[PDB]
């Protein structure tokens, strides 16, 4: 079994690209933000890069971000930018190459649901004058980068409902097929009733989620770090609340 | 103020295209489904059309759907399909789907479509926009689509959201977009509302209704008078299968109101 924390992401310093994925709503951003805050604590510098056509990076930190990286207020180490990339993904590849030439030690990508993620992958494995070679080559490289387990992983985020877990299975399975490494699941928005507190809803709710949780661990227990974030009463926004939240990523919540 | 229900949608018999929109996860499918079930009850027939590259329609009903319409098991009136339409042609394709579909005999279509980003881009498209005979035959069918989106007898959007910051904010943006494009919208469905049980004192439960209520209050203060603001409660189990989805949909048309 495996420590239910992202300590390993912190420890694996070769990591250059960390992708965060999951169904809509599960808390992809909240996590990306959290994760980068934690990494930024033990790296030379960290870039938080969001591709949502709209961007919730700024909304997350109540600070205007842009296609121009900048320092996240309250950190001197963390930066964030918000951009907009059979060929809606050539442009996407270029960003990476260019961005990979920047001096940020680690990059945490926040991205539009597997739809476009999964579509990018679909790409290398589909393509199969020197401006033909030259492009492809450039994918070749990127692609190797993705499959290089020292350089790239995926973090899966989900909640304990049917559709979310299902998609998490498919995703884990795709990444495998593509040979992209993944070894972390973040199960978010867990309702932990308060102890000695009897609530029908509260109880029954934990009852149903727990039936998912159980399954998640029985299945990924041994080759995934399965973190478990609690559902908070307020949204997780602003430097403060995100930092607190993020601690739970690294050292397990257990009430 | 306006009745907190989707009765008007049922009563608005010219409606041909009903789009269900909102942030990821808010319950767009669960609503689309619910809504269609209700309409199907008071229309000749109703098509439930999902474009999510996701197969969430089948998941919703535990039944295999596809690019070929079929009867939803347990109804004799309701059908569903699941298809896959710069990002030009594709918006171009999206229009072909709309046109193709529109010429079938289904009295009403409820579109389950993706987060704001994905329909929008397309909407943004018209204004901005022996073979050439097709180049043309295209602009033409885009004219017709865009015409129809703009005819309020024919099209409306339903906005789904939950009572958290990002969701409401997007709902605002959408309502505002639809206005700019002159597409009609007059229903908000506020989903996953925690109503604590009466007499039940719970820290979490209480506090949580506290924070949501501060959103709701705002939602009504703002859209109260020109939107039907429905309020679906958060249920303990996922809403799946014909049965559960039916019960849920009832609340779309009769306001849920459990003692405060
Ligand atoms: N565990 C939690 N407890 C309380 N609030 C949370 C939790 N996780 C996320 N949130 C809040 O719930 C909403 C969704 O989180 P968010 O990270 O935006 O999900 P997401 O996957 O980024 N959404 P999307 O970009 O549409 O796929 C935001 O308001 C968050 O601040
Ligand atoms: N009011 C509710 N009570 C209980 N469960 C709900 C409620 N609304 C939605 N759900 C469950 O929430 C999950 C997601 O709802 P769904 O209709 O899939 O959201 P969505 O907006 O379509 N997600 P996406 O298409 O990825 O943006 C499903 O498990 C539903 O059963
Ligand atoms: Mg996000
Ligand atoms: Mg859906
Ligand atoms: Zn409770």
């Amino acid at each position: 079994s495996m420590e239910p924390t992202l300590q390993s992401i912190l420890d694996q310093r070769s990591l250059r690209w960390i992708f965060v994925g999951g169904k809509g709503g599960v808390g992809k951003t909240t996590t990306s933000c959290s994760l980068a805050i934690q990494l930024a604590k033990v790296r030379r510098s960290v870039l938080l890069l969001s591709t949502d056509p709209a961007h919730n990076l700024s909304d997350a930190f109540s600070q205007k971000f842009g296609k121009e990286a900048r320092l996240v207020e309250g950190f001197d180490n963390l930066y964030a930018m918000e951009i907009d990339p059979i060929d809606e993904a050539m442009s996407f590849a270029e960003v990476l190459k260019q961005v990979n030439s920047l001096s940020y030690e680690t990059i945490v990508f926040d991205t539009a649901p597997t739809g476009h993620t999964l579509r990018f992958l679909q790409f290398p494995t589909v393509l199969e004058m020197e401006k033909l070679d030259s492009l492809r080559v450039t994918i070749s490289e990127v692609n190797a980068q993705f499959k290089d387990e020292r350089l790239t992983t995926f973090v899966c985020v989900c909640i304990p409902e049917f559709l979310s877990l299902y998609e998490t299975e498919r995703m884990i399975q795709e990444l495998a097929n593509y040979g992209i490494d993944t070894h972390c699941i973040v199960v978010n928005q867990l309702l932990f009733p308060k102890p000695g507190s009897d609530c029908e809803q509260c109880t029954a709710r934990r009852r149903m989620q727990k039936k998912y949780l159980d399954q998640i661990e029985e299945l990924y227990d041994e080759e995934f770090n399965v973190v478990k974030m609690p559902l908070l009463v307020e949204e997780v926004r602003g430097k403060e609340r995100l930092e607190k939240f993020s601690e739970m990523l690294i050292k397990p919540f257990v009430p």
